[PDB]
């Protein structure tokens, strides 16, 4: 896959809010209230394989404050329909 840094504009903030909303469904962490996504944000392009390099989707690796605590969330987005899923949500983590 390929890696690119993206900034922290509304698209990225909405990824952050998505992650918190999704994590709140799970209820393993106390209820979280989204604060903001911060830098750095990474967008990975996910190929089905290197042999043909057909894009399958993307993964976004975000740092997001919620309830004044810093978390790392990874979000997948499929290439065809741009639907999104929360893969992983971990922390608190130290500030990058």
């Amino acid at each position: 896959g390929e890696w690119e840094i993206i900034d922290i504009g509304p698209f990225t903030q909405n990824l952050g809010k998505f992650a918190v909303d999704e994590e709140n469904k799970i209820g393993q962490y106390g209820r979280l209230t989204f604060n903001k996504a911060i830098r750095p944000c990474m967008k990975k392009t996910i190929y089905e394989n290197e042999g043909f390099r057909e894009i399958k989707g993307y993964e976004y690796q975000l740092y997001v404050y919620a309830s004044d605590k810093l978390f790392r969330a990874d979000i997948s987005e499929d290439y065809k329909t741009r639907g999104r899923k929360l893969l992983r949500f971990n922390g608190p983590v130290p500030p990058p």
